[PDB]
């Protein structure tokens, strides 16, 4: 009944615990010591970190809890505005944009994006085909090139041309630096940081606003946003919110997905039996020079590989909730209306009462039957109506790309890479490098 | 442009294809062979059976198509009259009764019915608690006992007392036999059927007399929490008129018909799929045990049975118990850019085939996976139509789902279930679907009520 709490620093409470460059991993170690729930206090804030499926399944009851904006999301809101990811459920523009954008993110809508996804995927394969002997691949760097270009092209028919560049597009230079400022604000004379923050926002707004005005018909999210009408209110999105959605998609739909592909390839080369099984499926299914949409749907084991990578290292590692009314959590922890919760997704996914004792082992077979998995044990894309709208976009892209990678190359962990997980607002294996030996299969 | 059509029987055209005791399943096999649309002809009848979401989403455009009375509904109309289910949209009594009855069927209105639903649900659980060892449960029989008694009690405060009976109430014998005659007339006029006509009329009077007597007795003036009170006191905001007593009897007959066998079929199919998929049953049983913490479920607790509702929707996907509805073109129009239709042309929506459209659901359409419904927004529009379409959709949808969720939740809370015969799915067809001969054994968890 009495809730554990990690060590405190006087008036700063638990806040200095987050003044570390791997805060999610630090919070995981605290959950290892304190268990399924612990209070976390900072000046002017109290929240509770949940780690067990037993409690999180209650937290996912939408009649009792709604999405809360974490401090990280509040800081992101300063440039993502009331886009889907940084708006409250009760804000008019959330449900409005939600209704308008849902059809453009369906499994059926992936059929229209598939050709543009293949466009970027082929560029990745050709880059690796064109490496010299003994050259190596910087995996998260190239995965980010792919996912950024894919969302730019599928999102608003814009080619960032990341595979033609060493220095990334000036838009994401500001975006990454804005996200870095948002995260660093958490861990805290700083007047220069404020001036820098506004300059990075202006870079993002101007480019996006230019593309909207330039456009104002293709098979991209922008067209759907300019012409879509909310069935409920009958209203279309206004131009300001449309810019926020584009910024949101550019943020929300590149770095989490590239982290997924990076972790997936990491786990594959660290588990050669799993890599072989996935590569055998890729050769068995991808019989054409270009994968088709239906083919990608047949890459079942590759899809399991991705889910298992999302289990161990979910690249959006937490989300926040608040109690809609007074309620009792787990029959032991009474909560008042407005009390806040954090779902520590990587710790949830290590709940031995759900996954067995081998939680740290990479076994895609865990996901052969979704019905064998208890409710709310696997939450890499969030929960309920506030779940990731881009889930099917992310999984189709990652399955297509990973399938093509496994079809066309053998991979070598030539440095015996030691996993080092860099933390921004997302997770990625820093410095992960491999060598790819081409199988000489043409495109 | 050229439309497929199944084999013909000379002058009878395709009609003998329906002279089979499983016509829906036969039409499903025809759709498997011919695809998303096929013409079906009978003497004096032409229709087109739709099976793909691509075509059915257009058919569900209410600006282009309106509800048509199928031949099945026309025969039901001989005793359901101009009740809600057997009336044309343009008939004055449809919109009148629709406006009057809609508030008494809302999700909000279920709060007032909940106690009566629990009354019958407790009777079901107590019957199963009182079985002897190695005795078994006749599932659709007991589900029909429950859903009939629930609509009788919630409908007009009448207790059929089905759990005290082997032979059903004389009203229900006539109703089923009237429904059988209506369905048999589709398969079918000569002197051999003359006894059928006299019996049909005898069954109509049995239904009318009971209902009309109940209406007259109540008009003592007492007020209960039932549809009958709402119908005697409700006024259509449009016309300012209340329903007359004749239409009220047709509505009561309609509710007893429309809302007992479809709901009991749902519960029967749901339990069947549960015992055939132990992983799903375990997951559903965990939720029931966690949520239903009191001896009597509350309304709010039933709303918390999310996975149970997912189980019900997935059972409704595979075997929608009202398996079809009919439409007609309001004007000349082209369906799917290739099938031109003239005003008055008829369409049938073959719901079980729609729910097997691989282009919507993937290749695993035949597998029972409630997780398909984990997030409702992933379901395309008009891909899932177990309750019909638009303003002519099932008015009792919220009633049926609340009853079925409450009862299934209580069943999973109180018993472990065994498929002791390794039951082989055999779907009996009336105007609705049910798994004939489905039996299980229940081992009580000894949780008191
Ligand atoms: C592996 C890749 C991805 C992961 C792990 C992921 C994860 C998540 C999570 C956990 C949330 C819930 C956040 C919260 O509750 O605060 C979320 C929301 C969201 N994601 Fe993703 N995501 C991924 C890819 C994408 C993509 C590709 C897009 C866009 C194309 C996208 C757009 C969004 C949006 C708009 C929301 C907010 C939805 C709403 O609240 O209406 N994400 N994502
Ligand atoms: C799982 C259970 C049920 C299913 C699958 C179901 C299915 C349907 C379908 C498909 C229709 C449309 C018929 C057509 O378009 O020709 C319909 C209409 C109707 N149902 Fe149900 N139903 C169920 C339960 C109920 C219940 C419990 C009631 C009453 C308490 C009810 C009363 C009605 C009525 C009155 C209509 C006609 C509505 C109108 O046209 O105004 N049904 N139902
Ligand atoms: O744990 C986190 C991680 C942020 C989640 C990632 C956001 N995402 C969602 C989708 N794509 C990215 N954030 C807390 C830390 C904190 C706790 C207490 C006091 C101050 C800060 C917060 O921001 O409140
Ligand atoms: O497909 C059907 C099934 C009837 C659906 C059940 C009605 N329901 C709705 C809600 N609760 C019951 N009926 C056709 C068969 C037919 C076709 C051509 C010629 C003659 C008969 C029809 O009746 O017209």
């Amino acid at each position: 009944k009495e809730m554990p709490q990690p060590k405190t620093f006087g008036e700063l409470k638990n806040l200095p615990l987050l003044n570390t460059d791997k805060p999610v991993q630090a919070l995981m170690k605290i959950a290892d010591e304190l268990g399924e729930i612990f209070k976390f206090e900072a000046p002017g804030r109290v929240t509770r970190y949940l780690s067990s499926q037993r409690l999180i399944k209650e937290a996912c009851d939408e009649s009792r809890f709604d999405k809360n904006l974490s401090q990280a999301l509040k800081f992101v809101r300063d440039f993502a505005g009331d886009g889907l990811a940084t708006s409250w459920t009760h804000e008019k523009n959330w449900k409005k944009a939600h209704n308008i954008l849902l059809p453009s993110f369906s499994q059926q809508a992936m059929k229209g994006y598939h050709a543009m996804m293949v466009d970027i995927a082929v560029q990745l394969v050709q880059k690796w085909e064109r490496l010299n002997a003994d050259e190596h691949i910087e995996v998260p760097e190239d995965m980010t090139r792919l996912t950024l270009d894919t969302i730019g092209l599928c999102g608003f028919n814009y080619r960032f041309n990341s595979f033609y560049r060493d220095q990334p597009h000036p838009f994401i230079t500001s975006m990454v630096r804005a996200l870095d400022e948002a995260m660093n604000k958490l861990q805290r004379a700083y007047d220069e940081n404020k001036r820098q923050f506004q300059e990075d926002i202006k870079v993002m707004n101007d480019l996006v606003d230019k593309i909207i005005a330039d456009r104002k018909q293709s098979d991209d999210l922008l067209t759907h946003m300019l012409n879509g009408k909310d069935p409920e209110t009958g209203e279309p999105l206004d131009d300001e919110n449309i810019r926020y959605q584009i910024i949101t998609f550019l943020i929300a739909g590149h770095e989490t997905t590239s982290g997924l592909l990076s972790f997936a390839l990491y786990f594959l080369v660290k588990n050669p039996h799993v890599l072989q099984k996935a590569a055998e499926e890729a050769a068995r299914v991808l019989v054409d020079p270009v994968p088709s949409y239906k083919q990608v749907k047949q890459l079942k084991y590759v899809g399991m590989v991705l889910n298992e990578a999302l289990r161990l290292w979910p690249t959006a590692p937490a989300f926040s909730l608040y109690a809609k009314e007074d309620t009792v959590l787990g029959g032991e922890y009474p909560l008042e209306k407005g009390d806040e919760l954090m779902v520590l997704i990587p710790q949830l996914h290590r709940d031995k009462t759900i996954w067995g004792d081998d939680v740290e082992e990479f076994r895609p077979e865990r996901f052969e039957n979704p019905s064998a998995i208890p409710q709310h044990a696997f939450k890499p894309f969030g929960n309920g109506q506030r779940a990731c709208i881009g889930q099917q976009f992310a999984l189709h892209e990652a399955t297509l790309v990973l399938g093509m990678m496994l079809k066309h190359f053998d991979f070598e962990d030539h440095t015996n890479y030691e996993l080092d997980i860099k933390e921004t607002l997302t997770l990625k294996p820093e410095g992960f490098v491999v060598k790819a030996k081409s199988k000489k299969i043409p495109l």
